[PDB]
């Protein structure tokens, strides 16, 4: 198991514009297109992202291409972030995958907001951090995915995904 396979299980794959759990226009493997309500605004962003007139539909290769960019951007954002970097640096390889997953789903700003849990992860207080991560809107909104991520943090293994 690796970050790519982990996120592909959590996000799924869709080749037609769809609405995410929050109601926003998304395509492929969790690629947010726009927070705007306009499907047109969404198709426009889509075409811009792909470099062609897509009429709202893309191929597998195109979806994967967006996915590769997004994982890269996620990693590079963590490493550029003063609040996140030290956390990431302190973690083992499995837990680093779990942190990237959060960042991909909620943005750098969002994760940077989990101040208390970050301090706990850095100190390697796994159980306590797992309890604190659960007290969040994130966990209440997408409980199955949150539990998987949290278990990865608590255990340091890929069990939740196996
Ligand atoms: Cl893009
Ligand atoms: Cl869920």
């Amino acid at each position: 198991m690796n970050i790519f396979e982990m996120l592909r299980i959590d996000e799924g794959l869709r080749l037609k514009i769809y609405k995410d759990t929050e109601g926003y226009y998304t395509i492929g493997i969790g690629h947010l297109l726009t927070k705007s309500p306009s499907l047109n605004a969404a198709k426009s962003e889509l075409d811009k992202a792909i470099g062609r007139n897509t009429n709202g539909v893309i191929t597998k290769d195109e979806a994967e291409k967006l996915f590769n960019q997004d994982v890269d951007a996620a990693v590079r954002g963590i490493l550029r972030n003063a609040k996140l970097k030290p956390v990431y640096d302190s973690l083992d390889a499995v837990r680093r995958a779990a942190f990237i997953n959060m960042v991909f789903q909620m943005g750098e700003t969002g994760v940077a907001g989990f101040t208390n849990s970050l301090r706990m992860l850095q100190q390697k207080r796994w159980d306590e951090a797992a309890v604190n991560l659960a007290k969040s809107r994130w966990y209440n909104q997408t409980p199955n995915r949150a539990k998987r991520v949290i278990t990865t943090f608590r255990t340091g293994t890929w069990d939740a995904y196996k």
